[PDB]
């Protein structure tokens, strides 16, 4: 049976103090939203229909790439009303699946044991335990199934003993949806069309209604507010880890460990305390990250360390490099097999070849550095005044001599030796030897000013 | 009605193994007893008297601008002699409170309270709920009043029962003080004058003594070595985190987050796991900072950045500015607006104009630097042996070319454009284009010892 | 009473998802079963017999140096069986304590008060309490002495609420175990000889069996995933750094500091968050270490400070050093008293005298400097292209300027002042000033594109 959901994400988020609307602040590095529509992909649905309000140019600049129905709310009338505005466009048939745009951790395998739940022409209505559910409405059963969902202020004592409350998530098909919605009053304190109504709609039409408990109850928790936002951080980012920690990955402490991206990993990895991985990142086998580290968007190759706080950025390793200790990798650093970066080393836009070394306070920029080369300590990589970024190609088993500035566009060919403290700014031949002639005065027995 | 405190900071902290006193030992960067002493002065205390004793010199040394009487006690007869020492400086008519330099995170918002409640010619005690009370003196209500606090060696089965404890915090005038302070005798088996008796004292003279109750018990412990003291501190940066939190700031992780000293914060600021901020900070819109960093004694603008692993001190940054990853900010460091300060740059007491870049392995040190310059990498600005740090002064648009050095007194004026590989010495004019003259010896076919 | 351990070592560890066999995973730095090996010499065993099976010959090379009789395991017949292929080099007297590998926290000083509580001829049982004991074998008293282990499957409802369980870990006498794991059989659902047994072998020989209860459950648990061995490292690091803290070091955050290893310690020393401690280090009385350092087998004087994101590694600090921030020391770094090594400065192999300074951007390897040295920013050691890394030797009183180039074999004695820039390949006299002659074209002016 098809299945199609609508998103509530059209709330104003006053308590975040901030000029996003709700849903757009971030968890694991993607806005609250995303992590909604995501789920509801996941879950194989056809349309996604996104109820949105408060901060509209934002959410159509931030979310313009998304496979939605943009539907618009132009006033607050309650969560019925809300839904209504994208009943038109549900099918008869289909299953709609409602769910909450600042309630982002709600899981697939939840929702899918939620969606099995339904029975036909009914409601599967996604209910969970609290110890303390005061201010939450409690689950009346008989038996089995959903009679009402009474609020916090109109229970008699033994309800308000009742520990099942309702998240609001729920699940029937369109043309229920459809008929339903259309009945839904306001004649309550606040003036308002309640999705929570569907209940009562249901059974005075003899339907059934079905109650599915959640997992966790922190996948039907909002955030209102940074606080809240912090707690589901830190619960997801524990999941995470754990789950990486049940895979063989070994993280040395999970409450110290960021992943705000898709981690793909080899065996025997190690992740030392505060790494933070963002984006796509691939590990291989024996990858050894130190304390520190920060990595987004990269490949790294079998057997490599990355030794303590190395920053990389859209860069490719391969297998047996070394890299760090404070070594940085900016976009299309690609280092080959069995490299060697070290610290204080800064290599942008530049491939460096097999078994090469660049060890100490350097920066290569936009170069092509050969196989088994020798970049001496205080290296630069330079250009022109008024020049646009141009290329440094260095060649096969070159040695280039500490403290040198190589001046683009320029070439250096296979086997030339390049002395210390030169300025190169002619091309140098293959098997070439060029040294600096320095002219020097000497004066014996200057006293010190000590 | 006027009020004054005394604080009891006499303790010798034995189990700190340390040279220091007790009090001096630090919560967020601050002295213990600073922090007890700053609340007394928030309440509105027209006096502080602070008793103390062990570590007499390092406390005058220490504390050497605070407002406060200092009471020096020679002897340890216990709290009521200690605050007896002061009682000739109280005003009849005048509340005093009593604190303890060993419990820092009581609150003025606590104390207020306290004072409130206190019955004229009478007491007001502070108490704490505790699920297990062993140790500590029990509040005997009669009814609603204080009739008495029983020690846990003399209280009955049922006594036992009562979660209701002492705090040792007290608030009564200053003419009720002396009367008591006077009366209290020291027949108990540790033979010590007890501020305890001040209850039995108040009964026994037909007065009034009446129970508030402490929000936190944290508000209220005391730290008798670091294990207790590294306690009070991660509570007392959790409630800092979440204050931050709940006024509209991003902090990803709050268990990672340090504020010593104060955050000004203006909306939508974002800051990245393992952050410090020391001193006094100021932070404008939309700045995001990144992890590892070290704020001390800043202001940075409107929409600037802080990547990674950058350290800033007595530094001013402007709007719209770059700074980092791995940047080194020293004192005296004034970045204008649009500024950019990259990977293994240290700026010491310069000046950078607006929109000029120093981007790589650089070290500014006593500079003046214009708007829109280019400073490259590897550029050093220096001095002669025996000099006194000297200032470097470069004027508007100058292009400086990678690993130069600069030789400190010197000035470069607009437009100038120094080559790379430099060394000025002498100063360089509006407009002048200054190149190094290499010489180089060419070897052809030198064939590489490999 | 002489005594010997057994360590049951042999598993595969298949849920750690490792070429690795189970118990070399690490703790703090050390293999889980080094732990083991390490508490058994300190409760004096005369010998360790290493039952070992699964990734034989990695335990061989990973623990080529213990003090262990290699035991090797063929087939996974149950913990008695593996204890019999010890057994023949059981001395009659003399105690055999039985412990696991992958159960590395259990502490000498419980294992000694479980020594101690064995009767004559009998057996000692660690036992602990769970609050939920499912799964869990359970001991049955009578009374004061463990007549049975009653299995989870077997257990009637009021044994099933015994909450005293079977640890596994055992002393018996000898003699006594030769005679009992003889007798045991695998007539179970498994088809293994249980080491339990010994249990029902004792009573049905009239011999007493005794229960000690374990302090902590944490130093019973195994760890059989990469999840529980993260959660037993942080239980050990929590438990290093509260001893630590007693003991009187100031760690600012117990949950954001790692011991692997030994620390030696003076007083009031002071640890900022997230700093990692490894190998034997050494650290002086006021030793600061500031945010993000890693200390690795390093001696640190009294009254040092180490600044924030700086790694040491096989170095020797003398007393009132400062170094960082971002400094790195590499092994050979000898620095002695009053020295000061700044940012981005890298020091390898090198001995570096009273009071001198390299503050910036710098590379020293292989070299000696003297006392009251000024090494100037930018300055590098070099080596020529085919060279056996030799040594640079600078004396006492050395003035050398920013991006001097120091090209080894090279001497530069007492006095001598090198100016900025330059390239030095011959020795340098004593009070011998050497200036670089620069020659540079300057054009007057030229417009930049701009
Ligand atoms: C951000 O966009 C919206 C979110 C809404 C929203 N978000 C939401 C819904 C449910 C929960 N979760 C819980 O109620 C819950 C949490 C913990 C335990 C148990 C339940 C959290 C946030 N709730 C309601 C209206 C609404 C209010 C209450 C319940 C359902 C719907 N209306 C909303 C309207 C919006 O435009
Ligand atoms: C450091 O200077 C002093 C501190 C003292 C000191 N510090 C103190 C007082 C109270 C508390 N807090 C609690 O007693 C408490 C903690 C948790 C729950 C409930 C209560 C902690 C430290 N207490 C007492 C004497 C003293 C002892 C006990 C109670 C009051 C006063 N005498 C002191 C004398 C000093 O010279
Ligand atoms: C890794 O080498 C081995 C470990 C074993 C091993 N490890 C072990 C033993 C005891 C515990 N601790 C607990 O049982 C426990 C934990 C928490 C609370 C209470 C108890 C953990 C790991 N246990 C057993 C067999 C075995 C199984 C169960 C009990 C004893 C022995 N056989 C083992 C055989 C091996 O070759
Ligand atoms: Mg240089
Ligand atoms: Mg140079």
């Amino acid at each position: 049976k098809a299945l199609s959901a609508v998103i509530l994400a059209a709330g104003k988020g006053t308590r975040m103090y901030s000029d996003l609307p709700k849903v757009l602040h971030t968890i694991a590095g993607k806005p609250m939203v995303k992590h909604v529509i995501d789920t509801a992909h996941q879950l194989g649905s056809e349309n996604i229909h996104l109820i949105y309000g408060h901060g509209g140019d934002l959410m159509r600049t931030h979310l313009a790439n998304e496979q939605v129905n943009w539907v618009l709310q132009t006033e607050q009338l309650g969560t019925a009303h809300a839904v209504q505005q994208a009943a038109p466009f549900f099918k008869d048939n289909e299953n709609i699946v409602v769910l909450y745009g600042d309630a982002p951790l709600i899981t697939k395998e939840t929702l899918e044991k939620l969606i099995e739940a339904k029975p036909e022409n009914g409601i599967a209505l996604l209910t969970v335990n609290l110890d303390n559910p005061t201010g939450y409405g409690r689950i009346i059963r008989e038996n089995g199934n959903v009679v009402a969902i009474v609020e916090q202020k109109d229970a008699n004592a033994e309800q308000l003993n009742i520990k099942e409350v309702n998240t609001g998530v729920m699940v029937s098909d369109g043309a229920s949806f459809k008929k339903w919605l259309a009945r839904v009053g306001n004649n309550n304190a606040q003036g308002e069309y309640y999705l929570t109504d569907l209940i009562a709609l249901a059974n005075q039409d003899n339907c059934q209604v079905v109650a599915v408990q959640a997992t966790d109850v922190m996948e039907v928790e909002g955030a209102n507010n940074r606080l809240q936002l912090a707690a589901l951080e830190r619960y997801f980012q524990n999941k995470q880890a754990s789950k990486l920690l049940l895979e063989g990955v070994m993280i040395y402490d999970p409450a110290r460990f960021d992943l705000r991206g898709t981690l793909e990993h080899g065996k025997d990895v190690e992740i030392d305390v505060n790494v933070i991985i963002e984006g796509n990142v691939k590990l291989g086998d024996r990858v050894k990250i130190g304390t520190g580290c920060v990595l987004k968007n990269v490949v790294i190759g079998n057997d490599v360390e990355i030794k303590p706080y190395s920053v990389l950025e859209d860069s490719i390793v391969g297998e047996k490099a070394a890299i760090g200790p404070f070594s940085r990798l900016r976009p299309g650093a690609e280092l080959a097999a069995e490299t060697h970066v070290g610290n204080f080393v800064e290599i942008k836009k530049s491939t460096v070849g097999k078994g090469s070394k660049v060890n100490h306070l350097t920066y290569v920029g936009d170069s092509e550095i050969g196989s088994n080369c020798n970049i001496g300590a205080g290296v630069i990589t330079c250009n022109y005044d008024g020049a646009n970024k141009f290329k440094t190609i260095i060649g096969d088993d070159v040695f280039v001599g500490s403290d040198t500035q190589l001046v683009a566009p320029v070439k250096v060919a296979n086997g030339a030796t390049i002395g210390a403290g030169t300025t190169i700014t002619r091309d140098v031949g293959e098997n070439e030897l060029v040294i600096t002639r320095v002219a020097q005065r000497h004066i014996q027995g200057w006293q010190r000013p000590i």
